[PDB]
């Protein structure tokens, strides 16, 4: 329940970790944590992609999914989830309290009176049909994050539950996110699949007239060309031309609660060095340094889609135990304490759509317990002069989506 207080809800999983208003000051602290994850996760992910191909994700989506996972985690595994997703940065000595505020942060995001921009979230546990999931686990999940445990047959019809999960996410994100879990990563041994969903749709505060949109040619690094639909408009915007001639433009959505932030550097320089210096502090320097201004905005009318596995990068960031069969401690999920429970692979999938009327983003993260850990299916071409995008929620300090547009064709 959103309407709640510290002691009221006894949200106590199996293992506690001790890291060496009040609620509002902690809800903010968790937002700080989320973005340090976002930033660092972004950086690691960028190394595994080219400089010229698109990148799109919801770092908040990922954070949430792994927080759901956390509830059944223990020992080393628990500790590492706290560190990697910067949840040990918050105040509370106890690690079962992180979830309290996470739910509260999720209450201010997905429930308001200010219904200008639609920003919805769904969570769902998909456990094996025959198994026995812990009673307390079940109700912490369902209470704190709203994740009901839908029984599915992983044992017999593995590949129909794989497509049932895909279809559930699919329904929850308006048709935009469908292929969350790559076809064959859930086998007979798969026990559980934890899923998160975020869906956004804003309308520009000051939209672009369709009349002024003109096709121009875009030239990819390859040495090829492609048409691109450029939009246009003049108006009063929060803008700034920061150090090294980098431009930071903010296009707010009806309401000013959620705004998009563009970031493009001077043509002679790359994005790479701006990418490499990105932190949650730097980003805030830029935002606080923004003044209003009459300016001409030329932004493409485009769509990008990005889907990948988080294993690699997450292991690089510090998530070692959770993915390993022998050391992964998750004994708070099933009946006795099946120690087997280890994560095979985790998948993310995002969609960004920008046009004259507004923007539409959507994403899904899924942690899969005990299936197959396949190699990722990623077919992308690379084109030039990319720009960073960020869809943020102002008041709550959270980065809903974030990405790099490098090809509007
Ligand atoms: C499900 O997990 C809970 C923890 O959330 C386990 O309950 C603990 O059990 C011991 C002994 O019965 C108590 O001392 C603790 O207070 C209990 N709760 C907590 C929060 O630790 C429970 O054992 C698990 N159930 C099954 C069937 O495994
Ligand atoms: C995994 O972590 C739990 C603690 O979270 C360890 O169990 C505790 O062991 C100490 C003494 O050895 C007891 O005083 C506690 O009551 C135990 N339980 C809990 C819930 O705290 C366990 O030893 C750890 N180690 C391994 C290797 O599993
Ligand atoms: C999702 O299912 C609900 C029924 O609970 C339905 O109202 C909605 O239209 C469905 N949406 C999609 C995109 O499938």
């Amino acid at each position: 329940i959103c309407t709640a207080k510290p002691r009221d809800i006894p949200m106590n999983p199996m293992c506690i970790y001790r890291s060496p208003e009040a609620t509002n000051r902690r809800v903010w602290e968790l937002s700080k944590a989320n973005s340090r994850f976002a930033t660092t996760f972004y950086q690691h992910l960028a190394d595994s992609k080219n400089d010229n191909d698109n990148i799109f994700l919801s770092p908040l989506s990922i954070s949430t999914a792994f927080a759901m996972t956390k509830l059944g985690a223990c020992n080393d595994t628990l500790q590492q989830l706290m560190e990697v997703f910067k949840f040990d940065t918050i105040s509370e000595k106890t690690s079962d309290q992180i979830h309290f505020f996470f739910a509260k942060l999720n209450c201010r995001l997905y429930r308001k009176a200010n219904k200008s921009s639609k920003l919805v979230s769904a969570n769902r546990l998909f456990g094996d049909k025959s198994l026995t999931f812990n009673e307390t686990y079940q109700d912490i999940s369902e209470l704190v994050y709203g994740a009901k445990l839908q029984p599915l047959d992983f044992k017999e019809n593995a590949e129909q539950s794989r497509a049932a999960i895909n279809k559930w996410v699919s329904n929850k994100t308006e048709g935009r996110i469908t292929d969350v879990i790559p076809s064959e990563a859930i086998n007979e041994l798969t026990v559980l699949v934890l899923v998160n969903t975020i869906y956004f749709k804003g309308l520009w505060k000051s939209k672009f007239s369709p009349e002024n949109t003109r096709k121009e040619l875009f030239y990819k690094a390859d040495g090829e060309s492609c048409s691109a639909s450029m939009m246009y408009q003049e108006g009063k915007f929060r803008y700034r031309r920061v150090a090294e001639g980098t431009q930071v433009l903010e296009l707010p959505f009806k309401g000013d609660d959620i705004t998009m932030v563009l970031i493009l550097p001077k043509p002679e320089k790359s994005l790479a060095k701006v990418e490499k210096e990105l932190t949650p502090e730097v980003l805030q320097e830029w935002l606080d340094e923004l003044e209003e201004m009459m300016l001409v905005v030329h932004m493409p009318r485009f769509r990008i889609e990005d889907g990948f596995s988080l294993k690699e990068q997450l292991q690089d960031m510090g998530l070692v135990d959770l993915f390993s069969p022998e050391k992964s401690k998750l004994p708070g999920i099933v009946a006795e304490g099946r120690d087997d429970l280890y994560v095979s692979d985790a998948f993310h999938k995002a969609f960004l759509e920008v046009n004259e009327e507004g923007s539409e983003a959507a994403a899904s993260t899924a942690v899969v317990i005990a299936g197959r850990s396949l190699n990722p299916n990623r077919v992308t071409f690379k084109a030039n002069r990319p720009f960073l995008v960020f869809i943020r929620e102002v008041p709550l300090n959270t980065i809903i989506f974030m990405g790099r547009v490098a090809n509007p064709c």
